[PDB]
């Protein structure tokens, strides 16, 4: 589906790769654990996060940043799993962005009730690169708007395996996730995971 200029939803695109992706999420988290962070605004996130790849995103009360080192372990974030690399390249190509080279993958874990408030991904220096966003596990309602905070929002259920890509005209569009409804999924048990691939450094 034609989500917006430069944006698409590839439904169930990652469904066959999901089992492998979740195993790799568990491997990454065994090294750099999921943690709920606090924003510079003083807001404690309900979504727990970790990262893999060259750069990882983290935040605390004094600011946020993309760094090659996990501040909790003082060790590099785990390397990008091959399954992650392969799926991201396939999805980016299917979405019309074949030259996307991510150097960062943020892994979000949503327990029941967790949400991610409406925001823009504007922390990356090079906005020419798209965002590739993978849904795994329990279903969630994704909000996708426009360039301005008050632009009308589309509300779309994202299910296990769905992939959403945005860029170009829609690169800075506002988006978010509504509180996750509780339930059971065989592969993730009681949660929704998301993989957010980005080019966060200079290229
Ligand atoms: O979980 C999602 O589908 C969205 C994640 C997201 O927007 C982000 O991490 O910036
Ligand atoms: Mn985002």
């Amino acid at each position: 589906e034609p989500l917006a200029a430069g944006a698409v939803i590839l439904r169930r695109f990652a469904f066959n790769a999901a089992e492998q992706l979740i195993r790799d999420i568990n491997d990454v988290a065994s090294q750099s654990p999921f943690r709920q962070m606090v924003t510079p605004g003083g807001y404690t996130m309900s979504v727990a996060m970790t990262n893999c790849g060259h750069l990882g995103w983290t935040t605390h009360r004094q600011g946020y940043l993309y760094s090659p080192i996990d501040p909790q372990t003082n060790k590099p974030w785990p390397a990008m799993p091959q399954s992650f690399h392969n799926l991201c390249q396939r999805a980016a190509t299917a979405a019309g962005y074949p030259d996307f080279q991510p150097d960062a993958c943020l892994i979000n874990r949503y327990a029941p009730g967790a949400k991610l408030s409406l925001h823009q991904d504007k922390d990356e220096p090079d906005l020419r690169a798209p965002i590739v966003s993978v849904s795994l596990g329990l279903p969630a309602i994704f909000q996708f708007g426009g360039l301005k905070r008050n632009d009308p929002l589309k509300r779309l259920l994202l299910e296990h395996g769905d992939v959403v890509v945005w860029g170009g005209e829609s690169r800075l569009f506002y988006h978010g996730i509504q509180p996750l409804k509780a339930g059971f999924h065989p592969l993730t048990i009681d949660c929704r995971y998301n993989l957010t691939f980005r080019q966060a450094g200079k290229k």
